[PDB]
Order: structure tokens, then C-alpha cells, then sequence
């Protein structure tokens, strides 16, 4: 099917992620992906919350068991509605989170942008 796709790119962001092609398993796991008993591998990040556990934001990754296709997203702090982070540079605090923390999958061959 097509809900995991070799890129995505998050509501209201103007950069496209893409997963890389040499995307290894233990680089996942060493950069805090959890694999499931499916061989699918997850991650997830609050952003910009008030207190423990009143996030403002979470993302939200996976990857398929083959390596070869991933969903990414952006929802509010209830870990389900879509959220958009980026309209009109409402939440740059989240923003800056979320960058940092892809940056480091940047830095470890699992996602690239343009
Ligand atoms: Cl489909």
C-alpha cells in the first residue's frame, strides 16, 4: 500500500523529509526507535510542554520492518489530532525542538531533506 512512504513532509513545514536508503536497524535503535513485535520501529517526542506530561505537541515516527518506507507526523499533546506547528510561525519554540531532534537523523543516515 501507500500510507508508508519514502518521504513525508509535515503539515505546514516547508522541508520534505526522506528516509535514507542505507537506514539501518541498529542506527534506529541506538538513535531511540523501539521495535515492536510487528519488526516495525517507532519513536516518539513531546514538544514545548508546560508541565510532565502536557505536551504541547508530539512527533511521531515509524518505520515499516523492511526499512524501506516510514510515516512521520506532527499531532497536539494528546497524541492523536493532526497538528501544524509551522503556519504562520505560531509555535517557534516546537519547531526548534522538532529540528533538533531531526537533526540527529540527519547526522545518522536515517532521514535527509532537499
Ligand atoms: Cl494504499
Amino acid at each position: 500500500g501507500m500510507a508508508y512512504t519514502t518521504t513525508v513532509k509535515l503539515d505546514g513545514d516547508t522541508k520534505t523529509y526522506t528516509l535514507s536508503p542505507t537506514v539501518k536497524k541498529y542506527t534506529l535503535m541506538d538513535l531511540g526507535f523501539v521495535k515492536g513485535r510487528s519488526g516495525a520501529f517507532s519513536f516518539e517526542r513531546s514538544l514545548d510542554p508546560t508541565s510532565p506530561y502536557q505536551a504541547a505537541f508530539k512527533l511521531k515516527m515509524t518505520v515499516n520492518a523492511d526499512l524501506t518506507g516510514f510515516k512521520m507526523t506532527t499531532v497536539t499533546g494528546n497524541g492523536v489530532q493532526r497538528a501544524n506547528i509551522f503556519k504562520n510561525d505560531a509555535h517557534p519554540e516546537a519547531v526548534e525542538q522538532l529540528r533538533y531532534i531531526l537533526a540527529n537523523f540527519i547526522e545518522r543516515d536515517i532521514l535527509t531533506t532537499d
